[PDB]
């Protein structure tokens, strides 16, 4: 069955806790799948492109969420609903830090990474642009910065503020306290003048 | 004269615009500093030697910089305060783009870069704190967020939102917006409630 897929995805994701890719081996890879070198071979071209397929995962995981979020509304308090929308990122990559931090090394050599991440941040941007919009239309928000413009810096300080938590960086926000700190950050830039 | 180490830095800088180091070579920096590969490698063990050497300058060039501003108070506004010191950052790594990426790129393998940059954004953060602090004890900016978490946060998003920008990535702000745009969601993050 295929599910030797599933079985060669678990093993990566296990081994990038204790390893980066560099150090793991198509043999490790295979020898936990329960496979073959060469059996291996027919389900991906490289190691690389098994990060791509978990990153792939990981990321549409993220977005379905984000997207079950967007369709129905949570009952009021502007700020709930950003913090809301923001721990759908905090939790699902906070799920998968040993993926969150592969892929993201990643971007530096494979343009398919890069292109990846680059896909799915230019939509989340999109998203976050348009909530803005539509908050500045009921009168919530005042018309400041470009909405496409605050949008995404905004993003990419959670990008790189959520993954300097999770790898446990010098320096960071602590993982328990990095939700509010985006949240506050994300309110106060929306809401004031 | 050392002044070849000049040379060999500057051979280094101009070459990172057109290629990555990885496509950049010993020989290829020789032949523009104008000496042999073996007189090279009396002043520089490695390729990456040299990298390490080039945002060291361009790091303590931005710190010097944030001491001179430090040392004399610049005639009120608290917003300007903020966007003189951010512009600081945005000329100084902005004037070295191929330097600032390719520094940036060599945090996933060289961890002597890793805690260079390490280094200055805990220092760069600190001084950020400091000045937030101040500015709550002149009762200018509300007791909101731990002010050391909120610099840190604030710092994250400016080298990820700058570099972005500097390399043209996608998504990212227009180089000639990214000023404003961090300005406003600092200002708006330290003195809104
Ligand atoms: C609707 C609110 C979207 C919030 N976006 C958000 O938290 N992001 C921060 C995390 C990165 C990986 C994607 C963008
Ligand atoms: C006193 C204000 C400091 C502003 N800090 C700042 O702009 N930074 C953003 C750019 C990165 C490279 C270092 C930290």
């Amino acid at each position: 069955g295929d599910d030797r897929e599933l079985a060669i995805l678990a093993t990566a994701e296990n081994l990038l806790e204790d390893r980066p890719l560099a150090d793991i081996s198509v043999d490790d890879l295979a020898k936990g799948a329960g496979i073959s070198r060469p059996t291996f071979y027919f389900y991906f071209p490289s190691k690389e492109a098994v990060l791509l397929t978990l990153l792939d995962r990981v990321v549409n995981q993220a977005d379905m969420a984000l997207q079950t979020l967007a369709e129905n509304p949570a009952d009021t308090d502007r700020e709930n609903m950003w913090r809301t929308g923001i721990n759908v990122f905090f939790e699902t990559f906070g799920s998968h830090k040993a993926v969150t931090r592969a892929g993201q090394a990643a971007r530096a050599t494979s343009v398919e990474v890069a292109e990846l991440w680059s896909t799915f941040m230019q939509k989340w941007i999109a998203y976050t642009a348009a909530v803005i919009d539509a908050e500045r239309d009921r009168g919530a928000a005042p018309r400041t910065l470009p909405a496409h413009e605050l949008a995404t810096a905004l993003n990419l300080m959670n990008e790189r503020t959520l993954f300097a938590s999770f790898a446990g960086e010098q320096p960071s926000v602590p993982e328990a306290r990095v939700l509010d700190t985006l949240v506050h950050i994300w309110v106060t830039s929306i809401y004031g003048e």
